[PDB]
């Protein structure tokens, strides 16, 4: 019993960090097989940052222009290439410590653990959602860019994120692991101010579930409603809409408490129109909207 | 920028996780350099569980009744004593990731990071506090048994816990290394109420502190207050006596910010008294008491 923010283990993904230096500017890469992955800013000067030609400053680098250094060895760079925002830089060895990995792109709503490191030591390990506006709400210092962001299916890491921006709002901005920015983010140092962040509500009603599973139940109420009459509240609440997939996908939740998905609804529906009252549910005097229903399912099940 | 409950990367501690099975209960042990660390109560059946004698159970029990496996290979048990509530499997074999390590016991107040473990497999990693009630709020399944709580300070490893026990209101008791439980819990399935709950105050004016420094200030107001006067109000909202320790430990956070510790006590002070009247501070409704003044430092100044 007892729900908690929960990381995948980093391990797999602590012995990937390297550091890489270009110039005087040193962040975080993940070295996968023989190949060094970065982002592509590592070649400016916070001066180059206001208006970057990414292929015109690369020009001027060389393979061995580039820094890599994995613990307190060194490795050769064989090769260099861009890809959208990041950098690819092959080395002459492959990483012994490489997992079976994938890279994807996720969705907004979608949770990963990050491995927040500082010349390529990691410093520590927390759970983070991609919000519906494609920023993240990190905790990321000066040299943390090239931090990434996982899934573990059991053996196999799942690589969804790297760290890029810090946006003058304080709330973060990165890539998939070929370099597409999530959102309309560029890595310039410009105006780029984030839309509305609308709470994830496929992912509150799976909390709501994982609170009744753990003994929180003071906000089951006697209502049920429509997923239309649902949505009107949402959408005045800055609540994203919830579609028939995210019911469906609720399922197994509903299976076990017994609570049908709409009965749920109106619970959340009242808790938005009436507040907490000064009420807590596990532990929290809001509604928390980064456990997906698979991560409710897993913490609450066990799976390794 | 950001503020994260931040857990340490696990990959030092995912590298030490057997499984330990006793007859037909399996829980997890922690393998260091030619020793595995597990809960005594591994040779129970849950019969045994209402009022165990673990000295007569244990004469019942030889080297090759405690089965360890490392991933999928087993260890030679060449030997087994009783520690306090923890038993010491010696193996033929000094585990080759052992990190350099210590066993610490903690006080209330004192954060680590958890790596919940099922059949010696790590399922994920979480921030949590030794509560002033001596227990800690986990996320714990059946089979999590033998999961260690831990701080890393740069290479090193120091263990402060292991889990042992569920009470019957699903918050979490466990040992130090050598076995002593924390608090007054005995490893028994008895009727163990926890004390009152408090609030670690200086967690709390820490984590105010990490919130200035992020930008979050609403809450900064024109008053001080005394040692004895806040201590007053503490009691009053079940917080913990704030000491002259805690106010020199605050010093730096203090220095950093410009904000003399009595002044932030006064705004704690006010926060207690009116609420939050429905605003958030670093996206929480309450008072976070799980960030000690060395855990703001730390994940402020980017420490690995
Ligand atoms: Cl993370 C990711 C996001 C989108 C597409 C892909 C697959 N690639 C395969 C190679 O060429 C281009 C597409 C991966
Ligand atoms: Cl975790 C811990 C808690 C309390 C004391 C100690 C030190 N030991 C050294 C060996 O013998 C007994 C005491 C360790």
């Amino acid at each position: 019993s007892g729900f908690r923010k929960m990381a995948f283990p980093s391990g797999k993904v602590e012995g990937c960090m390297v550091q890489v230096t270009c110039g005087t500017t040193t962040l975080n890469g993940l070295w996968l097989d023989d190949v060094v992955y970065c982002p592509r800013h590592v070649i400016c000067t916070s001066e180059d940052m206001l208006n970057p030609n990414y292929e015109d400053l690369l020009i001027r680098k060389s393979n061995h222009n580039f820094l890599v250094q994995a613990g307190n060895v060194q490795l050769r760079v064989i090769g260099h290439s861009m890809q959208n925002c990041v950098l690819k830089l092959k080395v002459d060895t492959a990483n012994p410590k490489t997992p079976k990995y994938k890279f994807v792109r996720i969705q907004p709503g979608q949770t990963f653990s990050v491995l927040a490191c500082y010349n390529g030591s990691p410093s520590g390990v927390y759970q983070c959602a991609m919000r519906p506006n494609f920023t993240i709400k990190g905790s990321f210092l000066n040299g943390s860019c090239g931090s990434v962001g996982f899934n573990i299916d059991y053996d196999c890491v799942s690589f969804c994120y790297m760290h890029h921006m810090e946006l003058p709002t304080g709330v973060h901005a990165g890539t998939d692991l070929e370099g597409n920015f999530y959102g309309p983010f560029v890595d310039r140092q410009t105006a780029q101010a984030a839309g509305t962040d609308t709470t994830i509500t496929v992912n509150v009603l799976a909390w709501l579930y994982a609170a009744v599973i753990n003994g929180d139940r003071w906000f089951l109420n006697r209502f049920t409603t429509t997923l239309n009459d649902f949505n009107l509240v949402a959408m005045k609440y800055n609540y994203e809409p919830l579609t028939q997939d995210h019911v469906d996908i609720l399922g197994p939740l509903s299976a076990q408490t017994g609570i049908a998905v709409l009965d749920m609804c109106a619970s959340l529906k009242e808790l938005l129109q009436n507040g907490m009252n000064g009420r807590t549910i596990l532990g929290s005097a809001l509604l928390e909207d980064e456990f997906t229903p698979f991560d409710v399912v897993r913490q609450c099940s066990g799976v390794t």
